[PDB]
């Protein structure tokens, strides 16, 4: 099984005590534990996220974990990108207790569980 | 006469039975029929569309056909880019029967006529 | 694919700056672009239009584009002629922003797009 | 860091397609990924859970994950056992979307995330 | 003292009689007068602005002047980028007399003073 | 281009941490930046301000920046002096967030921007 994790704008500035590299290592260590392959991606560009989602359709990704950051509350382009790949299961993640445009085009949401929310989302895709 | 056709985010995933390459062939074939030159462009980046609109002003484009996709419903930056080039006539196009921020800064809109909407828009710029 | 274009009374007096021969050249050029065969016909006689619609049924026309002119608002004979050939898809076209008796027996209407309305109608029959 | 996972009555009958041994392997694999030691325990006896909670106090467990099953809705004895060890952080977990007596004596609850809820709870204790 | 000036989308099309190169020369001349070092940046990409703000945090910039253009009215990503660097003082600028999402995360706003608004904003950071 | 800056009563006691000599150096440095000649004048006498405004008319000053201090709230003589030289553009400046008699006989007011308000006013006279 192959999983793709997508982080939106500003997420790389976690810790600015756990930082973004701590979250990446927790995700990569959990992937070995669950016996899955994982790719982790972050960008500040809305278009680079849409390109990464379109690349996932051509690369047989088995499921997607996404944290859009602030794009959750205004990016109808990322909503419609997630709607264009409806064959792939996706879970939306929020680190803090953040109405949203990307939720109804996803198979579930995890909110307010801190850095543990990604680990639930990966578990929900293995189930 | 030189026409520029601009496609917004997600439009390259048409048919994911007619697809995006079928639409490009229909536009390029119709340009020869109308005896005009055409450039067709697509990007998932909001800033690449604004760069392409600014490039058109320095390149003596005679008219613009634009399908913003989802940016129609939230991109005040693309609205104000179209407002900055008021000397050039533009037609907005929607493939499906989709309130919009980009409409009042254009000379017309074509809506819900499928892939035929681009062919009306090219005709309306020749007239 | 074979297309038939029918123009009603008075349409030959367009431009009495684009005239009727400009419209015929736009249609014939666009047909090569879309890789289709096209016949363009005009008459001032209501009965010659009904004869042309009956001829089309015996000639394996794949789709019809029609602009009835003023007959749109009173010719129940042309309505019932279009109803008699229900196996063939037809699009109704109006050049200017014109209740209509011929619309409910057609697969769609295109209105107020100038001479561009024929090009959308040909696109909608290829789709 | 040392974690203790406690499962209540009936939890060993999961899958009577994922079963209880699948959940134990997911937890043990995730523990290696997070670089923590884990003990996983299940019993049908209310008193054996209270003995295990009392043993944890003498064994320097750094955090507890607990799924009481039905005891959530009536066991004031397990509530008061969790209250007696207030120096140790605990997270409560429910597999399905199950008022509760054990919740207010814990640092958090995770509900309805399936077998993924344990993985969030371990993350929330590492954070 | 080191100052960073950020211009958003469309600002490079000022005067399409003073233009964007006049504004850059006024800012660079004023910086020598105030005895400060200045960097002036412009982009049409929302993500390139967020990258430039994140780069400023690693480069010990003493204060920021920002004119977001249209992003002022919808970019919650640029708002949250400005919030992520709260150690650095920022002034927001609007050339024309433009409710705004980026204002409450800045230490002041200058509005409707034309190209003079940048000179006040530099003064307010030297003070 | 020649600019005249007039400061009213009490302005020489700024900082009784930036003082009046700091403000004069900021103005003289900004004048070199904008490529303009500047004269800076201060007096506690209402009549010496009126003499300086009458001198400006005979010396072809291209624009005036004025901070009247408290004379803003009662000096109809300085108001009518500014009205007597309607051929010269003037900007009124207030350092702190101070109804006024001198405002309607000026081309604009700048208020509450600290010592930055003078630099905006010089920018507005070059524009």
């Amino acid at each position: 099984m192959k999983i793709l994790v997508i982080n939106g704008p500003n997420i790389n500035f976690l810790g600015i005590p756990l930082n973004y590299d701590d979250l990446v290592e927790m995700i990569k260590g959990t992937a070995k534990g669950l016996k899955v392959k994982v790719e982790v991606f972050q960008s500040n560009h809305e278009g680079a996220i849409i390109d990464k989602l379109q690349e996932a359709y051509y690369n047989d990704v088995d499921g997607i974990v996404i944290n859009p950051g602030a794009f959750t509350h205004y990016s109808y382009a990322v909503r419609d990108a997630l709607a264009s790949i409806a064959a792939i299961p996706k879970i939306e993640v929020h680190i803090s207790n953040v109405t949203s445009v990307t939720v109804p085009v996803c198979q579930g949401e995890v909110v307010g569980l801190g850095l543990g929310g990604y680990l639930a989302a990966m578990g929900m895709l293995v189930e």
